[PDB]
């Protein structure tokens, strides 16, 4: 076991899903994978392992923002062998083009927090995925006749924000999801020597306010599960 | 509602105790509050609402680190009519004379957080506790007869950090525990024109051992929710 | 002797009251104090030494600015055995709620100033005073008829500020007194293991130009002092 | 013409390869590009334009340094129509197993300077390559047969740089290459509206202090032309 | 009147010198000043003016460190139309060259302060002198038979500084003194368009802990003082 | 040689002139020296050596901003035995009264770079010239009847700012002309133990337009490289 994940070596798979939300790991546990058992769920985290296609698989989930993300992903990396994690998250847009329910891939994730300048003697790390697993990511969205754009996420400290002038910064730059994550999720796998991917369904329109309600967000993102799980597949071979 | 909180105006208490676990959430309804029923079930984030002595109180998890806390505490404050936040949680001991099971009540907390500069010109906003909540505390934990330390916590971004040395320098500053949400939620307070405080109970020390019992430590943190609690009544009059 | 000051060990008091005017020194020595010796005069700092009912205490002035309150601060603690430092002075006002010759208690000093970042690795250095000190500061005043408002100081380093929209920002963020100081000496007592204190009283409104007579302004000077020295005979308990 | 570029609209391709030498930009055109005329002279930054395997086709130096390289890439941009850059230049290697000559294709680059800071309200701004054209880089290596690694840069300012211990901080983060444009060049290219991608040679190692010689790396990196050049016929299709 | 001095335009002279200590300026005016009559006392900041070889001179303490001293600077600056201030003043060394007593004319000033990033948008701004009246200064220190050394001055927040390693980059940087102060009244003079300059002598070795007498410090102390009255002299050409 | 400079020691004069354009070197040396030759052209950055009135002289390019003109400095300082550079440029003005074809001598240079920054513990450097050779140019230009202003320039990193505002800090502060090296060679100065000058010439207004002839412009320069080169020759004495 480990501070927040009472499980042993073995307990996940190589890969885990991660969205942020344990009742969306439930659903993805219960609608996506067969013979899910439950290894986790000390804070509510629940954790899942069970088969895609005969395929091991785990999602679990790691709460909001990235202080909570980076410590169930630096404990997967660093005690249960978790090779690969694929956050399958939500985001708000900023840029006129992308609508609610749209999926994004983030290459790379810009943010605000701190974390990677304590990493990188305070100069800018470009926080980014695994370009293997991006490749994936596009190709099995290509072979699901599902759009998706790749680019850079805004991973935000603050949902409720007191600048919404960056805003602005945030969509001059092509940002085309802010969420709470990717850039920590990032961070960690550079430093504990693993591999990441943060794919997001646009949840909320930071400009037009319009927004999913919680039961959405929870059960209703299907299309971003079946690109991670198919990519998964294209990774392996 | 909220994308966070399925409830509706008049659910919470205007005063909300929260751990970072949901399932203490639980815990502390059911062992502390009468005739409480659960008031949100978003995300795994119990929270609930009873009496305690015939006071109207609610309780609810905050989740872990400054971002997910951020967010909880500023839905209660601007959309649930809420006054006061106590934190009630757990923190690891940087000073010797600090020992397990000690009780800390947060005046201050430092932070290695950039939400307090975002808020404030990039400058140093000193991020406080309500001083009469304080007062409140220190004097509910005397008439329990618990000499409660008063003092600044730390609020840490990273659970496993990089810098190892940045424990010699909270030692050396005074630090009384490290936590990883007081300061977040003192600058939410801060920015929405509410009251907020963190209790913290030691459970560790985060360079060396010491040896408590599973009973001791549950007496303990059963104390800091006491303490909470009867502050809460004493603010009343 | 140190650097600053011109004494030896046992000269001063264990607790030091500190105006930023040199002038008030000898003022309140030989207004408050009673057989009270001079005990410094480099650089024209003159301090003394007294007692107030009985109980030894110096008065020494601080200088304008962090940089100046630091030297002497600092010496104070690691060459006299000082303890206690209280500072005794005038604030601008930023919040329109409060008033002319209103007595505010710093329990948090904000700043502009670098020295708490060079102190703590560039992170956020929560600088607070003592508690203890705090509450006999509201006490005290409570029994002379004064009702302190406590809370959040802001210690500028440019008394002229360029950026004029800081002051809405410290008016948003709950700051009640605008000076030069506290967030210097909350740091030096941090650093060297001693307690401090802060109290003001407003002297001006930012914004606005309103007035006070000679008298008023001795009236609440006065006031001020007897709140500083019997708050220190209620925290010998 | 613009400020440094003595030329019309039309006189470039709507595709531009840049090394930081000059000379290196008229060795691709008289060795890979038919028809090669020249462009530009101005401040001897030698730039032609040509066809290779009938597509039109430009290549033209971008001088040492992130401030450089941003003068002539937005000139480019936004007054001669060019729609992508492709950096081919020279980097050293900080990771023990990357030799040589190798080559190596920047996703992402981290930076030591302040330009992507000043463009992003002081955030981590993610300088990332467009995904197409990383995607074409790595498709025409592997027809070519030429090991590609993809990852992240470090466009550092000082290439003498007097902080020796930040490589060990590079190294520890994965970083395949220091150069000194990437990250300058990505953020042009999100600036002004275009896509990019930084394509290296490993020319020097930090840490053994083999190097190749000045006309080395003018006309002997070729592995990284013929990726460079066939990657753009893959990006047309 | 302004906050901090009790005079009116007309009052001050358009050159004024300040010492840091206050009781220098009484000295300075009845040593090398005829004629000289009082025209401060605020605060305890002695302030006269009278003349040199019949040249209009006032001279008025400026209080330790930058924030004491920019008030003055300023309030001299724009209510009494001054357009020359030479800080005469004392200096720490460390580089092993520079000698006790040697006279220092800081024509840039380092600083660790932060109000020169407040006021040039967090950017680098050189703290630096009037040339015309460093050269005057050189002039004026050769006709009298010393021959001083120009160059950066640093000028600390804290005289007590945590950070011991800095002293080795100053002295590798070639700083000649430390002090508390020319950065902040260069950062003034920009502010509000007037000129300035800081001579310093060197009273210790910050390493070592040689020692001078009460005679070589008050012949030293003449000597800078002629050379700033010297200096104004042929300023005036 | 070095991997930017293909010469050996003794090939470049102790004095090194340094235009940005190493086409402007080659003119400089036609029109200037005698018997000069090439000693460098590796990336076309065109050097050459020949005598000034029987002085032996260098004249190099930089090339464009702060990492360029470092790599070549730093290389000229630690491996050519050069012991004084002075960078010949051109430079945009901000200040209404700096017209154009004033000559400009920067005794300082502000910057936006982070250069400095890594030098100095993140502190504040005043990036400065060699106050010799400042005195040196000054008393060239007169005895050629030239009034330089001597003050601080704006070495900045991007060309095409983002941040327009920023010009009108500049203003504010004094800045007398916008160009892109000098703060980084005195950077480089300080830190190899060498000496720096920074001349220019104002070859546009930031904001506005005011007329000149092509004849007068280059009358202008040419100034700027005898004043320049008669410096050099007072320094030796
Ligand atoms: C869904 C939305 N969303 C988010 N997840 N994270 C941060 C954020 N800021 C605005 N909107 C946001
Ligand atoms: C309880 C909490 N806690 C801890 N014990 N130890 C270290 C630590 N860092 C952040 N939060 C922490
Ligand atoms: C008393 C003090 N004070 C003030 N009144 N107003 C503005 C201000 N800034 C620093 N200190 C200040
Ligand atoms: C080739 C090498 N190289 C570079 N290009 N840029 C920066 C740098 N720092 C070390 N070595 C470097
Ligand atoms: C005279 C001044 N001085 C000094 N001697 N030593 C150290 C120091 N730090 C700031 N100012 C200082
Ligand atoms: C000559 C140079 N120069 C200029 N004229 N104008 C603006 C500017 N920004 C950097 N360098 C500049």
């Amino acid at each position: 076991a480990t501070p927040h994940i009472n499980a042993e070596m073995g307990d996940f798979a190589d890969v885990v899903l991660m969205p942020g939300d344990p009742l969306r790991a439930k659903y993805i546990a219960e609608t996506f994978l067969e013979d899910a058992r439950e290894v986790n769920n000390v804070r509510g985290m629940l954790g899942f392992t069970g088969t895609y296609k005969g395929r091991k698989i785990s999602v679990m989930g790691h709460g909001m923002g990235i202080p909570s993300c980076s410590i169930y992903t630096k404990e997967l990396i660093t005690d249960f062998g978790v090779k690969k994690i694929i956050r399958v998250g939500s985001c708000g847009a900023v840029l006129p083009h992308v609508k609610l329910r749209d999926v994004v891939i983030g290459m790379g994730a810009c943010t605000d927090s701190k974390v990677n300048r304590i990493r990188f003697k305070d100069h800018d790390f470009a926080a980014i995925a695994d370009f293997d697993m991006v490749r994936n990511a596009v190709d099995a969205a290509k072979a699901l006749g599902i759009d998706a754009r790749v680019g850079n996420l805004f991973s935000a400290d603050l949902f409720y924000s007191p600048d919404g002038e960056m805003f602005d910064v945030m969509e001059k730059y092509g940002i085309l999801g802010v969420e709470m994550e990717a850039a920590g999720i990032y961070g960690v796998a550079a430093e504990f020597g693993a591999k990441a991917l943060t794919i997001c369904t646009v949840s909320d329109h930071i400009r037009t306010h319009e927004q999913t309600t919680a039961a959405e967000r929870q059960t209703t993102f299907n299309d971003m599960i079946k690109i991670a799980l198919e990519s998964v597949l294209l990774g392996d071979k």
